[PDB]
């Protein structure tokens, strides 16, 4: 009786998870799409109205992929012809619709194949990138002003990031930043002239007779990196001059001496901007704070306002130096930095004083600063119950740091331990997003008195369905190794019986500053494996994992492929010693960094695992990109860390794979972890006479997320796992 | 008790067939390499002498890949630094050693990276190609004369073939032809300027940070083909002060009207050369016979000497128009052509006469003309016992065509039914090479009275080893289909018992004019499957197969992927009805064209096959090269045969694979059948949700022949077949 969570359930998404995505358009109103039409909600009372009826664009002749209302509510940007590129980048067509006179603007329209478009933060100015050059339109129906003329495909990028900056630094395609009231438009320019190209075939539809060769500037570890420059243009002067001047802001001398990166851009006030630069050896960063000089029309960054951030134990920041949050007057800012103990906490800075004051502290960390008002700073941390895998919203009194209120901890402690938040424009209201351990719960709250206004989405519908299925349970706990505690989670089959021996699958990622043991509720492949196949799926956060202090996170500095790999093997030993695991049936699998660790574990000769699956794995660090790799590994040169680069490859352990069953999978169009990486693993295995299973996914990328391939790969992996555990 | 022939025996070659490869140097002597030393043998008595010491180059410094003694015996070309290119092409370095003065020539030596080299047919002149240009050396130690100056990598080829001409037309890298006494040097010139390039990644050794992109001019079906020109140059009148003059021989107007190919070059006399041209629509070819004009210095090809060869049912020739065999005075010639019954026989032509006289006839075919004297013409045919899969040497009296004598049929009928032959210079002697059904047997014979002089190699050593192994047997027979007989062979497990049910694997190629059912003795994968796994391995020759007349061969004209696929299913259906076949365990596998047919069969929905394996298969004809594809399919244009091109793909049958187990294999560096072909197959399977097994071989080409890859692919396929058949 009562069905279980099956593979088909997962692949067909029969049990749908509901969410509540809103867009604040002011300090007390937000937009919500309720069945193809845009509604506007009054936060205060919960009442609404139709902002844009679903029939507004039926004869548009195109499927609108997304929309964007200008800050002043006067226009709406319609995106269509969406064509995905990398992780964040894509191109599209755009039309502007005048919401007042209800008409679609047909003159001086945004070009087709536009790479990026953004409204000014105030009013309705527009800035967009086309053919790698920046353009600005003061009015939707007027001609654009071209800002740059150097744009050149795969070579010069104005206003948009190149491959590595998009993926590893800004996690965005856009590289432009409007000043608060929209007067200035700041942007970065990347030059990839000497950056080597990764080349791979793209087969496309069957009708393409000759395969296409995709070529993208991609700097592998130790190769020539793109160089970068920063500029600011006064958009208010565009209609007064024929060719507005882009004033350059040069990097400090400490960065110019060698290769470096621009890693953060954050406006402070209408005439003050801050920039952080990072040396290619990512343990030294500098923040400049630059002011507009109204008499010279130039930007100057006083050395008395420069802030240095460096690390003696690792790289700076979790993945990059943190962003500052300036007070209204721009004279001070809050920033998350690692304290003397190695834990990331909020530090209060005066712009012209080098010593900051920490406003939080403890053996836990601040995840992020969410909002700042004249009286309070709101942040998310894992302080609650000392659970590094939990997240809660807190409020600290700027006039009395001992006054810290946890705003989400006790709301529903059993159902909610992992929160995310979304504040209105002036932080007058905030939407809380609970994502576990129970079903996601979305709520709205008033900042003036921190009172709950109402439940936005409680997922009652799904709760109703799941009651008729034997769902698995999840356990989150820790084990103590060398005096330090390390967390793990287990997806346990229904009616779990600890007096039995269950087969165990270790689900691993384990890249630096990652966390696989948390309180988030997920419906994924492990759900089906535990529920239907009675398999225990475990994950462990060992050395190198984040949110637990630098002692743990920086333990793998300059040594990827060691401690995080070993700790995974040790975790499996610990789990077997728990008594309910069948030592004859322990498997391991991972994707991406997880594919690498899995492969390293399978080739360790530990004898602990019977089989494993690596999906799109890194196989040798010299094949991965510079920014990410070098951050942890330094440079692959004899004078630096070449020996470890050469000693941490999967290929060097090929012989040991004779002891296990291995399934290797990779998408041929992977622009991130090149197919090359798995090509070298398979070749090494063939060379030592090792048999193994393999699967390539034609034209799929690092995500192997196309609908058909997603279903195909998880189906293939399920058969392999079931076979290895002989269920069947 | 007696081991079996195992997979390791196949992979490690424990049981080696001995050969006897001799090189005729005159009408009565030949060279044979024994114990690394080159000996010269007197054919008449069998006595020998050492020709060159295996130690002469003891300290040569390089590993000699091969040697080539000049016609006059005065010099020996040493080949080293061999680097393989495609199926026949490669580059290497060469040295010339003087046998008389026992000295290595050190002045004016052949360049490194030479693409082709060849002695003149007489004496010791040399002609070689380097950087795509032709050079001639009258003396080994003198400077060479540059014959061509237009050589350009991947664009202009002088004296060497481009990819398609190498693979599909000449089956050689060489595109130069010396006149009989070495006076003239004829050569072709290929222009691939507008030929599209196939591009694919080459990963190389682990140390290569960025994969390289290989690109080769390769015309896929319907694409722009390379153009060709033919030249003749007098090597007796070269000057070191003036650039050699090449005389062009243009193709006939019936050829110049559209795309065409040069398909054969054969010298008739010291001053007469014959050339055959073929239209891109390969059912029309023309032979020109050209004579040197001593007063003009030009070459004239009289129209009265033109010979047209066309086909109304298919293409011309087996794979191309056959080569002519001219008489001593070059006034007449013998050439194999399809007769009015559609059977290939020898026709006797007068150079200035249109009608030729057939000298052989019957429901069987001449395989090739092997030697010609004033009294007899020697040839190989499958006439004996009406077995299309057998081959014997015959001679026919030119003065009375009714006098035909079989020279090998009765030598040893039980052990020998498949012969190839090698005649000395003036056909005074001939070496017979029996290759089946028993162990290979090499013998020497004298033509005057067809005496069997002696046994050169009888493989008695191998015979002694095989008596201690349980070897499989081979059954060759036929089934009837619509009053027509089609042959098949079965490799039967040792101690075959017709009262038992054996699983069966259909080994298929089935390309046009192929033959898989024959009397040849082979030690291969099938030998192991039958001997050790007790699997019957069968092969069948259906419509489209060769050596049985055009009625059968041309049955698939303009329709590949139809009758040849259906006939394999029909054969399996019949075998499944036999008492000794387990109809629950019938599999099919093939490589290359056999990979295509295997895939087409598995996606047929016939229900006869449980599983199958396709290695480097063609999946849609538009992806394969023009010369081979168009020969059978015409052009992929709506006005020609595009519909069938689109209806004969593997991809369109994806859905029907849900009922079978399929293993798809392909080398990533396949320059012949591009990985693309399998990449589209897998994508189609993923798109309809059908699970399957796959394996790519990094950097392997169409042969997947490197030692490690070879062992790995056959090990992997063995596991697949055994699992499919439930064999321990
Ligand atoms: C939500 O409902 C309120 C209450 O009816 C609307 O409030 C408006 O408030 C102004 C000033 O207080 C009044 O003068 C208006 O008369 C009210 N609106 C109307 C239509 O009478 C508010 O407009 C509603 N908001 C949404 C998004 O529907
Ligand atoms: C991008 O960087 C390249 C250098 O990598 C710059 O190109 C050089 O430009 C100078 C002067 O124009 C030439 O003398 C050099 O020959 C160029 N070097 C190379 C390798 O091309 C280029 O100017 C930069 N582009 C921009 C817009 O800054
Ligand atoms: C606007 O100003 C920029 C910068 O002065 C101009 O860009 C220069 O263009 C010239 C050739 O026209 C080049 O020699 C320079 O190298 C360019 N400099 C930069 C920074 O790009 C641009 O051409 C001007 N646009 C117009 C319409 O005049
Ligand atoms: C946005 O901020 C800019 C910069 O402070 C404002 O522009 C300045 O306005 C003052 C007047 O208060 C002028 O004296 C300066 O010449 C302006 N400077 C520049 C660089 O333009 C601008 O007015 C603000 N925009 C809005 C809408 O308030
Ligand atoms: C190869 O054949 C050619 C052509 O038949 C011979 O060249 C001719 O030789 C005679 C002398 O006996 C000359 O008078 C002709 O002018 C030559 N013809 C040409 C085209 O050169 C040549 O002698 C023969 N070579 C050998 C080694 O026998
Ligand atoms: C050689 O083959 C071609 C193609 O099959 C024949 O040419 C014509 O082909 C088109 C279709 O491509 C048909 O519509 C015509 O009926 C075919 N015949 C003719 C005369 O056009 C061509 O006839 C063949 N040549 C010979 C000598 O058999
Ligand atoms: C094979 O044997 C013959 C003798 O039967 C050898 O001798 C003949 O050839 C020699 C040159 O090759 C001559 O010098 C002899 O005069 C000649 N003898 C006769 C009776 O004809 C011959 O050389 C031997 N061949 C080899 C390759 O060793
Ligand atoms: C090789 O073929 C090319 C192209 O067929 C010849 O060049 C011709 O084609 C060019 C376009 O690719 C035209 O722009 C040229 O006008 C045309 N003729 C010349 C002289 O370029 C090229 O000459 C051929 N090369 C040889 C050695 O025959
Ligand atoms: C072809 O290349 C080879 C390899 O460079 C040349 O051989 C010489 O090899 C020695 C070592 O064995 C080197 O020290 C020399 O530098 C090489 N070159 C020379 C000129 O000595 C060879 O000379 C080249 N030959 C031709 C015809 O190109
Ligand atoms: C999560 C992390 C982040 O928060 N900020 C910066 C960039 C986004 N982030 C990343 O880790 C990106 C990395 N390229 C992800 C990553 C790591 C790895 F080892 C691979 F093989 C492939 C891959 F895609
Ligand atoms: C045997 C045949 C011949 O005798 N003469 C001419 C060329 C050599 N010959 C060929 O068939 C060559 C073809 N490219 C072989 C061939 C056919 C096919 F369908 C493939 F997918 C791949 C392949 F390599
Ligand atoms: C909005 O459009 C949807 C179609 O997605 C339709 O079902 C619904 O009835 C519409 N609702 C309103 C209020 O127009
Ligand atoms: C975009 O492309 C379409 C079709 O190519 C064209 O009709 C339209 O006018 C283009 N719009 C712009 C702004 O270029
Ligand atoms: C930064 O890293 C390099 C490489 O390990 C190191 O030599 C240098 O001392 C580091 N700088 C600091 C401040 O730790
Ligand atoms: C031979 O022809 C080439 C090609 O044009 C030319 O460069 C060279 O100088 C010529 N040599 C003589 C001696 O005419
Ligand atoms: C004869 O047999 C062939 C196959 O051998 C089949 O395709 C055909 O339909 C049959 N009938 C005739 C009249 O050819």
């Amino acid at each position: 009786t009562r069905k279980t969570y099956t593979l088909t359930d997962y692949l067909k998404n029969t049990y749908r998870l509901k969410l509540y995505s809103l867009r604040w358009i002011s300090d007390h109103e937000y937009l919500y799409k309720q069945e193809n039409n845009i509604l506007v909600f009054n936060a205060e009372y919960g009442n609404s109205s139709v902002f844009l009826e679903n029939s507004t664009f039926d004869e548009f002749g195109h499927s609108i992929n997304d929309y964007s209302i200008s800050p002043d509510g006067q226009f709406i940007l319609l995106e269509y012809n969406y064509v995905k590129q990398w992780r964040h980048s894509y191109t599209a067509s755009y039309d502007i619709y005048d919401l007042n006179k209800r008409q679609l603007i047909t003159e001086e329209r945004i070009p087709n194949n536009t790479q990026w478009v953004t409204w000014s933060p105030v009013g309705h100015k527009l800035a967009y990138v086309w053919n790698n050059d920046i353009y600005v339109k003061i009015e939707p129906n007027l001609p654009s002003y071209r800002i740059t003329w150097t744009g050149k495909e795969d070579i010069i990028y104005n206003g948009i990031t190149d491959w590595v900056y998009e993926e590893e630094v800004f996690s965005a395609y856009s590289a432009l930043w409007w000043s608060p009231n929209g007067t200035f438009l700041a942007y970065a320019q990347f030059n990839d002239t000497e950056v080597p190209l990764i080349e791979y075939s793209f087969y496309s539809d069957e009708s393409l007779q000759y395969p296409k060769t995709v070529r993208v500037p991609y700097p592998k570890a130790g190769a020539v990196n793109p160089t970068v420059k920063f500029f600011v243009v006064n958009t208010d002067s565009l209609s007064s001059v024929t060719n507005a001047t882009s004033i350059q802001i040069t990097a400090p001398a400490s960065m110019l001496i060698g290769d470096h990166y621009l890693c953060d851009v954050t406006w402070a006030t209408q005439e003050r901007i801050s920039l952080q630069w990072l040396r290619r050896i990512q343990n030294y960063s500098v923040m400049d704070i630059c002011d507009y000089d109204e008499s010279s029309g130039r930007w100057n960054c006083l050395v008395a306002r420069q802030h240095i951030e460096m690390s003696t134990t690792g790289w700076v920041g979790r993945f990059r130096p943190s962003e500052p949050h300036f007070t209204l007057d721009g004279n001070s800012f809050y920033k998350i930095i690692s304290n003397e103990e190695g834990y990331r906490h909020i530090c209060y800075f005066q712009i012209d004083k080098k010593d900051c004051t920490f406003i939080t502290k403890g053996t836990w960390e601040v995840i992020g600063i969410e909002a700042l008002t004249s009286d309070y700073l709101y942040y998310i941390s894992n302080e609650y119950k000392g659970m590094p895998g939990g997240r809660n919203l807190y409020k600290i009194q700027l006039s009395d740091y001992t006054k810290v209120t946890c705003l989400s901890c006790e709301l529903n402690p059993e159902r909610c331990q992992y929160y995310s938040v979304s504040f209105s424009k002036e932080a007058k209201y905030y939407q809380l997003r609970c994502s576990g351990p129970g079903l996601p719960l979305y709520t709205l709250h008033s900042s003036v008195n921190d009172k709950g206004l109402r439940v936005l989405e409680d997922n009652s519908a799904l709760d109703k369905m799941l009651q008729n299925v034997q769902m698995p349970s999840k356990k989150l706990d820790f084990i103590i190794l060398n005096e330090t505690k390390f967390w793990y989670q287990m997806i346990l089959p229904p009616h779990f019986d600890k007096s039995k021996k269950y087969p165990l699958l270790l689900d691993v990622y384990a890249g630096p500053c990652s966390q696989k043991a948390d309180t988030v509720f997920r419906l994924n492949w492990a759900t089906y494996l535990a529920s239907t196949e009675n398999i225990i799926v475990a994950s462990f956060d060992g050395r190198g994992s984040g949110y637990q202090g630098d002692k743990i996170m920086h333990a793998i500095n300059r040594r990827l492929g060691t401690f995080e790999v070993e700790d995974q093997i040790e975790a499996a030993r610990q789990f077997s010693k728990m008594g309910f695991v069948d030592n004859k049936r322990i498997a391991i699998w991972g994707w991406s960094y997880g594919g690498y660790v899995t492969s390293m574990v399978l080739g360790s000769g530990s004898g602990v695992f019977k089989c494993g699956i690596a999906v799109a794995p890194v196989s040798r660090w010299e094949y991965y990109d510079s920014v990410y790799t070098e951050r942890y590994m330094g440079l692959p040169t004899p004078e630096d860390n070449l020996d470890h680069y050469r000693n941490s490859t999967v290929m060097s352990r090929a012989e040991n794979f004779k002891q296990v069953e291995y399934l290797l999978i990779h998408g041929t169009a992977d622009d991130n972890v090149h197919f090359q990486q798995s090509a070298q693993i398979s070749k090494a295995l063939v060379d030592v006479g090792v048999d193994f299973q393999a699967m390539w996914y034609t034209d799929e990328d690092h995500g192997i997320a196309s609908s058909t391939a997603h279903q195909h790969i998880y189906t293939h992996m399920s058969h392999f796992i079931k076979q290895c555990f002989s269920l069947p």
